[PDB]
């Protein structure tokens, strides 16, 4: 009764699909085990003693216990976490420990949830843990590719593959965000103009997935003027660089809260464009879009 | 040296995609024809007597002028008008004289623009007449099928083929709203969950789309709590009719700014449907998707 799997991070927001939109990445990932043991506890192995080890603060934890009781495993168990990327840096880090935790569960003992009843329980974890469902990462950590949580209260998860390549570069400031600070100066209210704005560019990146247009997907993911110009001001240089490799990307933006960046590079300039965020930033991942949590 | 043309009504909006999306109507339609004559001059007739003759306040001399000078033609217009629909029903009536003269003008004189230019050319009518270049009408007229203006300066618009079968039933009543009185409904500010609610249905409705799913589309497409709830208070039995027929239909909203009704109905319920908004409403029409003006 042993489950080795990973549990990639993610990137939500995108732009004008705040709240909405969920990319999954191939990497960073969490790699997670859950051997299934006879006594009633939760063990928590994990690395970087800065991850809550106790069974109840773990996000691992929470979504472990919901679902022995939903489905009376009646047994405990002990989890091996090797954390993929720091938390508080805008790449569903926890989100990733939810949904790998919940697919594990599945995985292992024939049970034969649905892939949003996982994405269900696992925004358990976020939500038992930040108050919030949040199935904007956990949603795409499980399906992959890219995702639109377009209702919770019940919750309903539209899943559109990318079947294209599409090369990603991450840049990861060694600084920190409080994702919660930065919630009071996201407007309470917005102009009609920005509800037309963000609703047709959305739209319009739903569209660009469907016709595989990297180009007009970028574009539009860059527009909005709500949450952005906001939140990248936290971010140093943010505003410099994303003018600085302009004609370089198809798109760069903040990645969920921040302070990470997701960059699409063209073709021509992958190398360069990873350069130049390095140059900025130090840490940068080169991946693409992945398939979410599968068996290691 | 004339051509003569068919320029169909549209429904715009569609619940949460406000001044974004379009659906474009097979029926009502204006017939307009178009003749070169000799003297520069541009002659207008119509057999609706509340609309102007005055070629620099009918929408289509508005934009006959426009196309005439920017292409420096020598010779002026005899523009014949049978009308689709009155004005301020909320199905475009102007757009449709404004579409099908830019196209018309097109075909009579092999000007070969993309159908693009045509909505720009389409919009001063549209601008020049009510104060806003909007598009989100002559979209669909020109282009057919579903639309979305995702930028207007410059313009930008997404189309959408519909190939399945979409039944509509529209109720016109015998009430108008003209463009001054569909901004005074509008609410001066949005909340963050409504814009986030907003995006989320509107992206969902053009998945839907993508996905022949038709209930998905009808679903999302009655969401909208920000300008519904309040600009269906200005039609008689509306909240009303849209419970009545609930479970018939695959979706009602309002059509543009009103106050004609839009409906999709179930295809084992479109007799039953029409019947009941005809019985609120004498003026129903059974239509569908239309291909966008074409020369007859
Ligand atoms: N398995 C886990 N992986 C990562 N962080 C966890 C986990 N279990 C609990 N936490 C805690 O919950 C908090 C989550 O921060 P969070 O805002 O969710 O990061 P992120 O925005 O990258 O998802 C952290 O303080 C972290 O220590
Ligand atoms: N060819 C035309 N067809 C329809 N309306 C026109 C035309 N030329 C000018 N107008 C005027 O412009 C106004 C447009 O009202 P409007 O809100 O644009 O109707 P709609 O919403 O159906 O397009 C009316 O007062 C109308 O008389």
């Amino acid at each position: 009764m042993k489950v080795r799997v990973k549990a990639p991070c993610t990137s939500a927001n995108l732009g004008v699909g705040f709240d909405v939109f969920g990319l999954c990445l191939k990497e960073p990932y969490d790699v997670i085990e859950v051997e299934a043991i006879d006594d009633k506890e939760i063990i928590i192995e994990v690395d970087d003693k800065n991850i809550p080890t106790d069974p109840d603060k773990n996000v691992a934890g929470i979504v472990a216990k919901k679902m022995i009781d939903d489905f009376n495993i009646g047994k405990g168990v002990k989890i091996t976490i090797k954390k993929g990327v720091k938390a508080g840096s805008g790449l569903g880090s926890s989100a990733a420990s939810s949904a790998g935790t919940a697919y594990a569960i599945n995985e292992l003992f024939k049970l034969n949830l649905d892939k949003l009843k996982l994405v269900d329980y696992a925004s358990y974890g976020e939500l038992a843990s930040s108050g919030a469902k949040h199935a904007d990462n956990v949603a795409p950590a499980i399906f992959g590719g890219f995702t639109m949580v377009t209702n919770y209260e019940p919750l309903e998860v539209l899943h559109i593959p990318i079947d294209f390549k599409l090369d990603i570069l991450i840049a990861i400031p060694n600084i920190s965000i409080n994702t919660k600070e930065a919630r009071e100066i996201l407007p309470k209210a917005v102009g009609l103009k920005d509800l037309v704005n963000n609703v047709g560019k959305a739209c319009g990146m739903v569209y660009a997935l469907y016709n595989k247009d990297k180009s007009l997907f970028g574009r539009y993911m860059m527009s909005d003027k709500v949450i952005e110009p906001v939140r990248g001001k936290l971010i140093p240089n943010y505003f410099k660089i994303k003018e600085e490799v302009k004609d370089k990307v198809y798109g760069i933006t903040i990645s969920g809260s921040g302070p990470s960046i997701i960059a699409f590079p063209k073709e021509e300039f992958i190398d360069e464009v990873e350069n130049i965020l390095r140059d900025y930033y130090e840490n940068t991942i080169r991946t693409e879009v992945g398939k979410g949590v599968e068996v290691v």
